[PDB]
């Protein structure tokens, strides 16, 4: 009778909702102090739920148990222990907590021990919330969208699943390059929900924003990201790219001509095949990635030996089938790559993980010392002739990369530096070939292009070639400019590679380069590959073409070799005597585009160059001056040497710290708490937001353009707590069968600060957008059936804006019940 409720006033619970959990305290009427006198009980004397109530005779038993043992007492109550038995010992468990709680008058032990036996229940723990599924953080929990027990947070949309293939709801049937349905919308964290209204209108603001970056935060328009980057196409409603879509057309004008396209040139994060076809007929406003040219690269050159396919996928088995590319403009613009910060890269630390540190690793949630002990082997092997997890021939994909045409490559910061460590501090063994490579595709890459395979001796080889300036065919003849341009480079991915004397292998260089002279770029050795800088450096290895324009090559040339750099044989040649000034490159046409498409694969587009500047593990900086975009201000002019055209920068959100994923132990940019935090509270991983509005500056003095990422999928870890109707769900958020939460309360952690930049920023440029461009609150969208509501700002995030979150490991029946009425206790 003295442990009741002092009052039923919500002041006198630790709720969430006007709700009660396992780890909830209380104010009682009466504290037994120091375990003797029943005193009247301040404001300031909480005590534990779990000290006077139980929501079954087996829970209370197994209190008393484990607070036995833990307090000092020796009897321990059994299996058929009575029910008055277990309230007398539950009585001497209180009297012995308040007693030890006057010999220190604190209560931190108490909340702490609390903690711990609540942790150890099968319902208060993970066990009620398996079995684990195929998410990346083991499960999902969608909120329910009528919660009758939490208005709180409902919602007449959640509309899940809707990927550019399963925009409508059923799988499209223009696009059959994908079997399924082209993705699934729990990925990761805090899932947000795409398919409302008012969120589509506060992503669009939250576009606007980073768009014009520079005028709202420095009052700088030199400072504003010209292109954005949609993170995880194929996990979010598709109506988001007619969105940035839409806006990108009404804000930029890129649907008119080619140099506003090309001066904002945004690109997607779309992995399923069916996603590149579906935003060509869209109207091309983004780019694509070529996913089969990068496959074609991994499982060609990079495989192990044993695991390496045949070279000619390499020409076939892509976008474009650049046996014969003689097209002015190709059919769809894509962005090509072999690896960046995720694909190709965390994927090896995994393997390094589970093979010789943690067997039991799950997904990508990796620790900080797992990842250093995977490292130390990650960067042994990349040294290595024989790799045993890293990816060999990287300067031979970087070789063809950057020759291909009709897609613009995009350049891997980990593939020219070290993807630990300082920025830009120790340069990769390949680093020598990738810079040449690229300066020279400034200097003689154009025109069309040409690959063979030619079966030759024991193996093959490839060869691709182009013609050069103006010669978009092998017949074309140019000019001056032309013949000094061109280029010819041949690859085998075979170290036993032998050729015999009768073998050649003939090259055509096009009608430009008869009886020419070609001096050596790359070519293979023993040492590794030998990179020559200029016509004199290779003075003394120079060929000749015939009167046909054919490049010839025996025996004597093109063999197998086996080093770090290449296991087969690499070997790109240019002509003699060109300009050391000498460019190739075009600049977009102003001329009205007409076919209804944005971006056009042109000579233009193939003169950009993509660079991905971060990686994932990149080593913390320690002064100011080993900040990422400090350094990149520093270093602006290699990249304005290299050719780089679009700066695709990391996520300059500010990171959380929870540690629940590989995204927020590295602190990469990807899991964040407010979107608008771009290093404004805190620096975040690559600089304070002056440090960065330093480096965009800087990006653009040397006419560089700068890629954002949108990243509207997720967020991590809010700080306020909050109870939701919620279903155990895989990631394609269909009910777990039989799981104990169906329809259950949830405490989640779906509440914004309400005091951040998202308050501030979040919802203003709305009354602006629908006042320059009205059309794009006109559109209908496809999964939804209705247009943006921009009529609410979003300025605390509830979560009647999330799908739903990653199971938290708290329980079924965390929030308490009176097991009599079997209803929760509410206030
Ligand atoms: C997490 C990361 O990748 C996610 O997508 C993965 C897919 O689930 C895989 O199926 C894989 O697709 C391959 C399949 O064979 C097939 O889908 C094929 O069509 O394409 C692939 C061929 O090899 O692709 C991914 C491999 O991990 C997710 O969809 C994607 O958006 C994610 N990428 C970034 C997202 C976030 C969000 O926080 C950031 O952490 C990072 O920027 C990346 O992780
Ligand atoms: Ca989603």
């Amino acid at each position: 009778k003295y442990n009741q409720v002092y009052d039923r006033s919500a002041q006198s619970f630790e709720h969430v909702d006007h709700y009660l959990t396992a780890e909830s305290w209380y104010r009682p009427k009466y504290i037994l102090k120091d375990g003797k006198t029943w005193t009247q009980s301040t404001e300031k004397d909480f005590r534990p739920l779990l000290m006077t109530w139980w929501p079954s005779q087996e829970t209370q038993r197994q209190y008393v148990n484990y607070m036995n043992a833990q307090l000092g007492i020796n009897k321990t109550y059994d299996d058929t222990s009575n029910q008055l038995q277990l309230n007398i010992a539950a009585a001497t468990i209180q009297a012995k907590i308040e007693a030890k709680i006057t010999t220190l008058k604190n209560t931190d032990w108490l909340r702490q021990t609390i903690s711990a036996f609540v942790k150890t229940q099968s319902a208060w723990n993970s066990d009620s919330e398996k079995p684990f599924d195929d998410h990346l953080q083991n499960g999902a929990v969608l909120y329910d969208n009528e919660g009758k027990l939490t208005p709180y947070a409902n919602s007449n949309y959640r509309i899940l699943n809707r990927t550019p293939t399963n925009q409508t709801g059923k799988k499209d049937p223009r696009y059959t390059a994908d079997n399924t349905i082209g993705g699934y919308e729990f990925l990761l964290a805090n899932d947000v929900d795409n398919s409302n209204p008012v969120v589509q209108a506060e992503q669009l603001n939250w576009l606007h924003f980073l768009m014009n970056f520079g005028n709202i935060y420095a009052n700088d328009p030199d400072a504003n990201f010209d292109s954005i980057r949609v993170d995880a196409v194929d996990n979010v409603d598709a109506d988001l790219l007619q969105i940035a879509g839409d806006y990108l057309k009404a804000a930029k004008g890129i649907h008119k001509n080619d140099k506003a396209a090309n001066d904002h040139l945004s690109i997607l994060e779309a992995w399923s095949d069916n996603d590149t076809p579906y935003l060509h007929d869209d109207g091309d406003n983004m780019i694509n990635m070529d996913n089969k040219l990068r496959l074609s690269l991994l499982f060609s050159l990079a495989k192990p030996l044993n695991q390496r396919s045949g070279m000619n996928p390499l020409i076939t088995n892509s976008l474009v089938n650049r046996t014969d590319d003689n097209a002015e403009t190709a059919a769809v613009p894509s962005y090509s790559f072999i690896r960046a910060h995720d694909s190709e890269v965390q994927d090896l630390i995994r393997d390094i993980i589970k093979a010789e540190i943690n067997p039991n690793v799950v997904g990508y949630s990796f620790t900080m010392e797992e990842i250093k002990k995977a490292f130390e082997i990650y960067n042994k092997d990349l040294l290595a002739t024989e790799k045993k997890y890293t990816h060999y021939n990287t300067a031979l994909s970087y070789a063809l990369l950057l020759t291909n045409k009709s897609s613009v490559p995009r350049v891997y910061y980990g593939d020219m530096f070290t993807d630990d460590g300082q920025y830009m501090a120790h340069k990769t063994i390949n680093y020598e070939a990738i810079e040449t490579l690229l300066k020279a595709r400034i200097k003689y890459v154009s025109g069309g292009q040409a690959m063979r395979n030619q079966q030759v001796g024991n193996s093959e080889i490839i060869t691709s070639v182009r013609y050069g300036k103006g010669a978009l065919k092998a017949t074309d003849t140019g000019d001056r400019t032309t013949r000094t341009s061109g280029v010819a480079v041949i690859e085998g991915n075979n170290p036993s590679l032998r050729l015999k004397a009768s073998d050649r292998v003939v090259v055509n260089m096009g009608a430009a380069h008869k009886n020419q002279a070609y001096r050596p770029l790359l070519l293979t050795t023993d040492n590794g590959i030998k990179a020559y800088h200029s016509d004199q450096e290779a003075a003394g290895l120079v060929r000749y073409t015939n009167d046909r324009g054919e490049l010839i090559f025996t025996a004597a040339d093109i063999k197998g070799y086996a080093n770090p750099q290449v296991s087969g044989y690499l070997g790109v040649w240019v002509p003699v005597g060109a300009a050391a000034d000498q460019d190739v490159r075009v600049a977009a046409s102003t001329a009205p585009s007409t076919d209804g498409k944005s971006v056009h694969q042109n000579a233009a587009l193939d003169s950009r160059v993509m660079f991905e500047g971060f990686s994932n593990f990149q080593a913390f900086a320690t002064k100011k001056e080993e900040y990422t975009n400090v350094v990149i201000a520093k270093n602006v002019d290699k990249f304005a040497e290299w050719g780089v055209t679009d700066f695709e920068m990391a996520p300059q959100y500010v990171s959380s710290t929870d540690g629940s994923f590989l995204d927020s132990v590295i602190q990469n940019g990807y899991a964040f708490t407010d979107r608008y935090d771009l290093g404004i509270s805190k620096p975040n991983k690559y600089g304070t937001a002056d440090d960065l509005v330093k480096a965009i500056k800087a990006l653009h003095s040397k006419g560089i353009k700068v890629m954002a990422d949108w990243v509207p999928d997720q967020m991590y870890a809010f700080p306020e707590k909050e109870v939701v109707t919620a279903t155990r769900v895989d990631k394609f958020g269909k009910p777990v069968e039989g799981s104990q939460i169906k329809s259950v309360l949830y405490v989640a952690d779906s509440k914004s600060s309400g005091k951040d930049q998202q308050a501030k920023y979040g919802g203003a440029f709305l009354e602006e957008l629908q006042a320059k461009y009205p059309e794009l609150f006109a559109r209908k969208q496809i999964s939804t059936g209705v247009p943006m509501d921009p009529s609410v700002k979003i300025k605390q995030w509830s979560a009647k804006y999330f799908n739903g979150t990653n199971i938290l490991g708290r329980g079924a029946g965390y929030v308490l019940k009176d097991q009599a009425t079997n209803t929760y206790f509410n206030i």
